């Protein structure tokens, strides 16, 4: 076959939860598998999956959210940003209306108001994403 | 060993390639080994590597070109865009001076304006990628 090995692919999203014209905050996660701890949701990209397709997917299986990408924020490539192997993770921002549930790899599901974001109990590095997403370095 | 496949991971570059204050277009690459055609300049990430490691890596080993990455364009996965396997690619828009040179006469360097490229020599998803290039759709 294909004797061709790369970082592993994944999606995350910064999602903004609305309850109506009322912005919420953006929903994280309490990940419920070997890298625990507060974290955006996210997945792996399957093979023969588009990227956006698998965010979507990932954001229904875990928050149980209809996100509506917006826009492609950034990919993030540093070796050690994930324990598991190497993983490249294509952000995306995205918005939702509802409420959101928990499920999957999410052992807990929450909404946080962008001034209440606890950053150092994020996980993998995403600290650095969302410091980027507030700051608007995209 | 992390039993997780996910698509394979590359990079492209959209290199505007410049003699002073002078824009002379875009480098592209003349493929001889399948897909035979044109395309743009990239590769694949290497485990280990970071996304623009492996695209600064890729110019100066196809194009010989010391390109200053400017801004990242997008993120391609059509199942089929790439006929080796479902490849995902994270294209960047750089830019570049100075005379651009194969690494390979399995990869002949081109520049051409911007008004004319052989969009229909275009392989992979190039003509696509291009053209959302020209329209500024990113």
């Amino acid at each position: 076959g294909f004797n061709v090995k790369t970082p592993l692919l994944a999606t995350d999203v910064i999602i903004r939860l609305w309850d109506g014209e009322n912005f919420k905050g953006i929903v994280l996660i309490e990940r419920k598998y070997p890298p625990v701890g507060l974290a955006l949701p996210g997945g792996f990209v399957e093979v023969g999956e588009r990227v956006e397709e698998a965010a979507a997917r990932e954001m229904r299986e875990e928050t149980g959210l209809e996100v509506r990408l917006h826009k492609l924020m950034g990919v993030y490539s540093d070796p050690e940003r994930d324990p598991r192997a190497h993983v490249v993770s294509v952000v995306w921002i995205g918005d939702a209306q509802g409420e959101p549930k928990a499920g999957s790899d999410a052992k807990k599901v929450k909404v946080y108001r962008l001034e209440e974001i606890p950053l150092d109990k994020l996980v993998f590095d995403h600290k650095k994403i969302i410091l980027d997403f507030l700051k608007g370095n995209y």
